[PDB]
């Protein structure tokens, strides 16, 4: 459903994640923006508080503070705005609750289960992936983000 | 505006707007929320983020919260939406016998220039305080804030 905008919204909303991305990235700062596309997540949805902002870079470096009550768990974005935070699904990986590698896990059932996009920042090494269909792909990189994700987001879908 | 919205919003949006308070006032985060009535403040603000959100207190405690980017300045809610976050108001109003904080200071500027209903947790104290029309009532039991804002939303 990222592939039916007009390319302002696409280049804004791929603008806006890598900015939040850059930031959280730098300063280690765990997080799970998941990009639905055609397969609608909200069925596979356990928790999670629905807030249907637009999407903004500022708004996300707030809700994956530490101190913020929107930190765990998955932000979920619909075309253009951040429908839910702290999203929380029923896959079969997430069950296990070890800490390490918990939000990696959890963006890999996701991605199982959905054609969804989900780029993860790991709190402990700022490393940066995007995750689809089980896939890891490593940015190891992040001026060449803004190129990945796009390719990641106009992918064959289901 | 506000009275135009239905009952189970309103209570909705006063019940959000509680639970974000009493978090806040527990903890000692400086925070404004200015609910916008039937003066557009859009002429009265500058800088800021368009978030265009539902109102939710989670949603609020992460906005005011000291490390993020958007806890300076004040929220604008329209409707049942937070418009603005971050935003600046161009305003503050001073008296001779008191020189408390600078959120209070901006509120009260704002409700001088605006028919605006405005929240204010104060960063030293946690003392919560609504502001109307150059007034402000103190809310120093907050069981009665949902009460105590709600009759200031059904207003003039």
């Amino acid at each position: 459903s990222f592939v039916d905008l007009g390319i302002s919204t696409q280049r804004k909303i791929v603008y806006e994640l890598y900015f939040a991305v850059k930031y959280l990235s730098k300063n280690k700062v765990g997080a799970i923006i998941t990009l639905q596309r055609n397969i609608l997540l909200d069925s596979l949805r356990t928790d999670g508080v629905k807030i249907d902002s637009l999407i903004n870079s500022s708004l996300l470096i707030a809700i994956f503070q530490k101190s913020s009550p929107l930190h765990d768990g998955a932000v979920i974005i619909v075309d253009d705005r951040i429908l839910y935070a702290s999203t929380y699904f029923s896959v079969s990986e997430s069950t296990l609750e070890d800490r390490y590698g918990a939000r990696h896990r959890a963006a890999l059932g996701i991605s199982e289960v959905s054609d969804s996009i989900t780029v993860v920042v790991s709190e402990q090494s700022g490393e940066v992936v995007i995750v689809r269909d089980a896939n890891f792909f490593k940015v190891t990189n992040l001026e060449t983000f803004t190129e990945v994700l796009t390719k990641e987001l106009n992918s064959s879908q289901t």
